[PDB]
């Protein structure tokens, strides 16, 4: 018989008695045991004394160590991190010019986007313990965990092409700033009245809808509930940087304006550039160049100080 170590955080252990009759998955259950998946293999003496990696069948305390390591998620989320671990391992990253880049493979191309827009955000830090400490790993120079945890999150499948703005949506809802940001909304209705919508932290940073500083400052126009003319306009905005992002607009860059960076959609593929003339990133391969035809997806832009009396 066998006697193992189960854990879940590799901080808590127990320990549990296993004979060499069934396989590991109906002794005990889902088992990564160096990284590889062997629930469905015969526990062998050479893997006695040993620390497992647990992904199902959880008692109630590990359960509880589970949510405030992760945070809730699904029965099926930690078989899946687990998995994608494994999985991703063989993925390399380029460094040109102490700027690391993710090699492409397995269709990977949106997780450069997300990952090279993330390392230039600034002040952030993510709640959930286990993300920041990948977070501060990938930032160390080690990515495996980081990468597999937001694609566990994200619901991604290893090796299936997906939406990288749904992702950095996804990975910066569960972020927050370290910093102060402010951005202010102000609607107004002669028979209803003037309102004014404030966003702090990262959501006043952030901006689904439009591609650029000019569109966002603009007076919009439509219909109140109350039934009549209704207007909208941005008049406080005070960020470290700014992004804002939306689908897929074809134009032509040139570079001298004031973005920091932008990602690109081509066709199922994804690109991310920056501003130091234009250098691009097709995952791995540098470019440079001074003018590009493109169809910009989010865009990048330096911290804002900016206030409208509104006229
Ligand atoms: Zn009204």
């Amino acid at each position: 018989t066998i006697e193992v170590l189960v854990t879940v955080d590799g901080v808590n252990f127990r320990t549990v008695v296993l004979n060499n009759k069934n396989t590991y998955r109906s002794q005990l259950g889902c088992v990564f045991f160096n990284g590889a998946d062997i629930s469905d293999t015969i526990p062998d003496e050479k893997q006695n004394g040993h620390s497992l990696y647990l992904a199902d069948n959880l008692t109630a305390d590990e359960t509880k160590a589970l949510k405030e390591l992760y945070g809730p998620v699904d029965p099926t989320f930690l078989h899946r991190f687990y998995s994608l671990k494994a999985a991703v391992h063989g993925w390399k990253m380029v460094v040109c010019d102490k700027v690391r880049s993710l090699k492409l493979s397995d269709n990977n191309c949106y997780l450069n986007a997300v990952i090279m827009t993330l390392d230039l955000l600034k002040d952030i830090k993510f709640v959930i313990p286990a993300l920041q400490h990948a977070f501060m790993k990938h930032k160390g120079g080690d990515s495996t965990d980081f990468i597999a945890l937001i694609m566990a999150y994200g619901n991604c499948t290893f090796g299936a092409p997906d939406d990288a703005s749904r992702l950095l949506h996804t990975v910066l809802a569960k972020a927050e700033l370290c910093c102060s940001a402010r951005m202010v909304w102000r609607e107004w209705c002669n028979v209803c009245g003037i309102k004014d919508v404030v966003l702090q932290g990262l959501k006043a940073c952030c901006y689904v809808g439009v591609q650029t500083v000019e569109d966002l400052r603009a007076r919009m126009t439509y219909v109140c509930q109350c039934g009549g003319e209704r207007h909208r306009q941005l008049v406080e905005h005070t960020t470290p940087w700014l992004l804002l992002s939306g689908t897929p607009n074809e134009k032509l860059v040139t570079t001298a304006p004031d973005f920091v960076a932008f990602n690109v959609f081509q066709g199922g593929h994804y690109v991310h550039a920056r501003l130091k003339l234009i250098l691009k990133f097709d995952s791995g391969t540098v470019s440079k160049t001074s003018d590009w035809k493109c169809k910009v997806t989010d865009v990048l832009f330096p911290g804002q100080k900016y206030s409208s009396d509104c006229n």
